[PDB]
This record gives C-alpha cells, sequence and structure tokens, in this order.
C-alpha cells in the first residue's frame, strides 16, 4: 500500500537526488530515530548480486566499536531543499575528511565488542550512516482519513557506506558490491537466469515430500516475518560457523528439521539454497509475501514467473525508464488492480497501467523485482511434479 | 588543465546532480549574465547525430518574443549547497543554489502569452539561418563572491613571450554567477511550445555506433575529395587562418547556413573567411550545395572543438601528422563501443616516433575532449559524456587530412 509516509519520501528521493539515486529510503517514523549519522546498520550476508537484503539497525554507533570512547562530530549541512504544498527537507553529511580523521585517531576496540562477534558468526556485513535527507520543519501529510503527522528532523532517507573491520577498520565510500565486512561481470538478466538456475537445480533432488513440507511451511513462516528473520540467522550461522544449530519452533523449526542432520549440523546443499530462497522472501513487502503464501500452487506460480521474466527481460539496460507490454493474456483473468499478479508488480515499484504499455520501469524497481522473480522461481520448482 | 575553470564546475555539477549528463557547464564568467533563467539561446543547425553544436547566446529572454509582453515570474530557488571540491591550512567551501522555472509556470504562460504576430526580426534571422531555439530552465549559481586562484602550468619561453601577472592569477567571481545551466528547446510555428523532455530529432522552425560514425564524415569526404587541388589547399589554409579567429568562423558558419536553408544570395565576407566563402560560392552569388554543404558540416565540426583543440590543428595541418592523430581517436572511438559504459582503451606501439606525454599534441587533443588520459596501459580513459567531443575531433582529422 501507499503508506503514506512511503509515498511521500519516495517522490522526496526522486526530486532531490534523482531517479537512479544511491538514497535509501526510511521505512517508518518510529525507525527514523535509528538511521542517523554514523549509526551502525547490519545487512544478512548476500546471496545474490541483483537483489539485496533489507538493512537493519544495530541500535550503535561507530563510536560505540572504536577506541577511544569519544562521540562522533556533528554532520555538516550540505543542502536546503524546497520539495512539493511545499517541504522543507535538507541533507546532513559526514564527511570524507572525518571519516579520514576519524581513521587515524581511532582504532577498534581491540578486545572487540560482542555485537560485532555475532554478526561475525552469522556472516553479517556492517555499515554506517554517511548521509541523511531529514526535514527541516514539522509537516501535516494527509492520507480514509489518517492525517500523519512528521516532526521536524524526521529522518526521510539515508546513504551508507560498508565498513570493512579486521585487524584495522576502513570505510566504503565509493561501494564495492563484491566486498564483505568480516574476511573469512555483466548484471544482465541472462546472468540473473543463471544464478537462479543454479539454486532451483539444487532442489528438485530432494524428495516430493521433502519439497512438499518445506513448500506448505515456507507459507505459514510468511505469515510471521519474526519466525522467518530467525530461521534465516540460523541458517547463516550454521553455514559460517559449520556447528550443531539450536532446533527452533513453530513452521521455521520444520524447514531446519529438513535441512539437518541427527547431530545437529545442518547439510550444507540443502540448506544454502534455502537461505538463498527465504533471502529472496525477505526483500519483499509483506502484502507481496502474503500474495505468494496463497498462491503456492505450480498452476498460477508458472504464469506470474512468467511475467515477471518477461518485464525483467525487457527492462534492459535496467539503468533507464523503460515501458514494457505484458502478454496479460497468459493469466486466468483481466488484468486490473485486484488482480494478483497486478499488486505482486505493483509492490516492486513499478507503476502499472490496465493497457499497453502495462508496465513502466523504474531503475529502482531492480532489488525486489530480481527477488520477486528469484521467489516465483524457486517456489514453482519446489511444488513442481517429478 | 581545466578549460579556463571547466574542472572546477563540473567538479560542483558532480556534488549536486550526481552524474554530468544533467547540466550544461557555462564557459566564462562575462557570459553567465547571459545564461540566466528564461534566457534565450540558439543551437546552429544540427549537421551530425554524433556530435552536437554548442549554445549561443541570442540576449533576449522569452518575454521579448511573447505577446503581451511584460515581465516573467521569479525563478523558485529549488535548494542551496556547500560544496567543497572546488579545485581541480584549511579547506575551501562555496555556497551555490538552484534557481529553477517549474513546469506549471511555463503551462501558465503557454496559456497567457501567444507569439508577438507581426513576428520578431531576430526569429526571422534564425529561422533564415536553420538554427534551433532554446529557453533557460534552470540555473546553478552561486550565493556569495568566490575568489578562485589559477595556476598555470608552466608554458613554453615563445607563448610566455606572446603575452609578457604570474603564474598565479586572482579570480574574483560575483555573487548570483551562472556556473552551470538547463536548456529546454522551443518549437515555435503557430503557437509555441516548450520541450521539457528532450527529443534530438526535433527542429525549432518546421520547414548509433562507431560504424554509421564512420560513414557519415565518408559520405562528407567523398564531396571534398571531388574538387580542384588547388580549391582545396586554399579552403584548407584559410581554414587554419579561421582557427585563429573564432568570430570569423562563426559568421562564415551563418552566411552558408542561411545560404543552405534559404538558398539566396550570400553577401561576401571579409579575411579568409570571405576567401572560403569565394570558393563555395556561384558569379550570381547563390552557393553551390554540393560545395557548402559538406564545408558546414567540417565548420560546424571544428566549433564544437576547443580553443586549444583548434590552435593545434591550425598549426598541424600537413596530411602527415593529420593522419597519425586520426588513426588514435578512430582507435579511441572503435574501442569504446558501448559509449554509455566508461571503458579503458589502450592504444597501440609507436604512437608518434618520440614519447606519449603531457606536452604530446594527440594528448592535449584527447585530454580536451574530456578523456583521462595516462602515461601508459591504459592510455586514455573514456567517459560517456565525452562522445560529443570526440566525434567532433573524428570528423574534424577526417575532413582536413582529406582536404590535401
Ligand atoms: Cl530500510
Ligand atoms: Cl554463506
Ligand atoms: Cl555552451
Ligand atoms: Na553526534
Ligand atoms: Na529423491
Ligand atoms: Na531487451
Amino acid at each position: 500500500m501507499p503508506s503514506a509516509f512511503e509515498k511521500v519520501v519516495k517522490n522526496v528521493i526522486k526530486e532531490v537526488s534523482g531517479s537512479r539515486g544511491d538514497l535509501i529510503p526510511v521505512d517508518s517514523l518510529r525507525n527514523s530515530t535509528s538511521f542517523r549519522p554514523y549509526c551502525l546498520l547490519n545487512r544478512k550476508f548476500s546471496s545474490s548480486r541483483f537483489w539485496k537484503p533489507r538493512y537493519s539497525c544495530v541500535n550503535l554507533s561507530i563510536k560505540d566499536i572504536l577506541e577511544p570512547s569519544a562521540p562522533e562530530p556533528e554532520p555538516e549541512c550540505f543542502g536546503s531543499f524546497k520539495v512539493s504544498a511545499s517541504m522543507n527537507v535538507c541533507i546532513l553529511r559526514v564527511t570524507q575528511k572525518t571519516w579520514e580523521t576519524m581513521q587515524h585517531e581511532r582504532h577498534l576496540q581491540q578486545p572487540e565488542n560482542k555485537i560485532l562477534q555475532q554478526l561475525r558468526s552469522r556472516g553479517d556485513d556492517l555499515f554506517v550512516v554517511t548521509e541523511v535527507l531529514q526535514t527541516k520543519e514539522e509537516v501535516q501529510i494527509t492520507e480514509r482519513k489518517k492525517m500523519v503527522t512528521i516532526p521536524a528532523g524526521s529522518i526521510l532517507a539515508f546513504r551508507v557506506a560498508q565498513l570493512l573491520i579486521g585487524s584495522k577498520w576502513d570505510i566504503l565510500l565509493v561501494s564495492d558490491e563484491k566486498q564483505r565486512t568480516f574476511e573469512p561481470e555483466a548484471a544482465d538478466f541472462q546472468g540473473l537466469y543463471a544464478e537462479v538456475k543454479a539454486c532451483s537445480s539444487e532442489l528438485e533432488s530432494l524428495e516430493m515430500e521433502l519439497r512438499q513440507q518445506i513448500l506448505v511451511n515456507i507459507g505459514k513462516i510468511l505469515q510471521d516475518q519474526p519466525s522467518m528473520e530467525a530461521l534465516e540467522a540460523s541458517l547463516g550461522q550454521g553455514l559460517c560457523s559449520g556447528g550443531q544449530v539450536e532446533p527452533l519452533d513453530g513452521p521455521a523449526g520444520c524447514i531446519l528439521e529438513c535441512l539437518v542432520l541427527d547431530s545437529g549440523e545442518l547439510v550444507p546443499e540443502l540448506a544454502a539454497p534455502i537461505f538463498y530462497l527465504l533471502g529472496a522472501l525477505a526483500v519483499l513487502s509483506e502484502t507481496q509475501q502474503q500474495l505468494l503464501a496463497k498462491a503456492l500452487e505450480t498452476t498460477v506460480l508458472s504464469k506470474q514467473l512468467e511475467l515477471v521474466k518477461h518485464v525483467l527481460e525487457q527492462s534492459t539496460p535496467w539503468q533507464e525508464q523503460s515501458s514494457v507490454s505484458l502478454p496479460t493474456v497468459l493469466l486466468g483473468d483481466c488484468w486490473d488492480e485486484k488482480n494478483p499478479t497486478w499488486v505482486l508488480l505493483e509492490e516492486c515499484g513499478l507503476r502499472l497501467q490496465v493497457e499497453s504499455p502495462q508496465v513502466h520501469w523504474e531503475p529502482t524497481s531492480l532489488i525486489p523485482t530480481s527477488a520477486l522473480y528469484a521467489s516465483l522461481f524457486l517456489l514453482s520448482s519446489l511444488g513442481q511434479k517429478p
């Protein structure tokens, strides 16, 4: 859904930074306080180069992992904008000189922080907020009647920099997608298909009874995000450490039981593709997850996958905004707002239309549409007959 | 080496807009007053799809061609920025702001104002020449007065003796100076319209790959190769003289453009511009289309090049060094496909007998195209932004060597 705050945040990013902007939108006003400059964010191990997991809050600042312990310098105000009925926003940034000074004056906390040890075990990546886009004044944005007030100084969007911590700490201002925080090539549709097909090949191999229970239990964990979140951490820690994993409760536990041995250690060939599939589902929105949990039959899933496959295949180059025409004749019912394939595509940030062209590609929509494609491909690959 | 201060302007654009392909950099502080919002700019008829002519100032505003005559609404201030990379014991920061004319302002102006019915004399002159008309829709200007110093890299004893104040120049930029701008092509006919989403195939007045670029230049060269050796040599030596005087080349271009779009007798010009015009014209005063069109293309390609690039070509007009420089540019362009991605190009062995360095003429010609050069493997760094000037440099070298 437009979520009111979610809709105003996307339009503000587009006006301030431009279409291919490197600004990440803030999910909610409650969480805004944790995305301030210098805040630390974690991300689960990146299983794919086409989709990335959402950033989570560590509720710690860069000073909390460095020595000597001291407050960070005040972020500089780069600029102000009148985004339009006029909302005033401003950019607070941590300069490169501030990072270089901090790297010279501060070193990693030598007896090692406990939170970093937890992230290292799960194979998570660590990031630091380098820039924020926040409101200057209080605005009363109105939405049914639901006036959402946004107070002054609210983080609407943010820029991150991956930090690499080992013997010394380093900040990646110019991002490198191949880098990992803790140390243990054309991006086209063809490479994306090969990556998902490699993961799908590992599935199918499993017995039809095993594939069906993993499939039905995925539909149950799609109802409970924290259940899926906990299962992901158990798999990530088991893959990065190789130790016995603690049994879980609910459908998360049932899926974990399928992927694990009599000793407690995960089977890497079974756990890795499931970790990829759960990571692709984590990228999707609540609405998208509840739709996939209903349409888990391989009949509708195959048609939805073919529509997403066509959208992605026709949107190359993925860096330009392009219009795509869809073969809606594939679907059993008419192409409208109530269609499940319309809702799955609209939740990816794609602007849809009733007819020719039906989809409007946005470069920003690559991360969720790759996750939706990989999710549909693997979920149909589980429910298929041998 | 910047184009006077172009590297500092490009750094400000990169920080403010994210990429270079959105805002056009202003050439000089003297001309800045003419690139303000609502100002009208003309661009000569586009002879090629790979290179585009520079925008010239009409020194008129949108209100000067519309009725009722009334001042334009004040442009809105979209935002302010504090840029610190202004060099290309403490750091240097400059405050800039963006002034924009909103789409609603343009739509309101289109509803309230119509074209000046007995027709503006300046529009008639641009129409006769086949020029395109544009309007400045957004500007990036300074908020405060900034003093930027320029440091000149050594320079030879002959270039210093030409002038003869030291290497460090104190340049003072006043508050409200236009550093960069965004344009919108306006289409004027029975009604006027503003193209906010640009269309490269559109003309104001209604009357791909390296292989396509090579074919376009080769077609132009085929026409020039049919001329007499004495006429080709006089056209070549006189091009080297008009390369010293930009306004002489600018006037000759307008005479050829108006003669091609109207087909009437052209008034004789003075200096080397006049000598070239005499070669392309009849006993009656009308241009020979087969002769004037390829020369118009060649002059348009030279107009895209910088002053430094033009002074280098005016010295190296012999077909000996010209052929080697053309081959280097041909290789850079051929290896940079696709042009949209930044790619590194490795230049082949024995570049010019002597050595590949900052003082090499081929290095300066390529660096003035926005290409970041390096002493060795890879020597060139392609930037998508460098397509317009490198196409013009290729076409210029190809046709100048084709002269003789
Ligand atoms: Cl987020
Ligand atoms: Cl892993
Ligand atoms: Cl210009
Ligand atoms: Na602070
Ligand atoms: Na089996
Ligand atoms: Na395509």
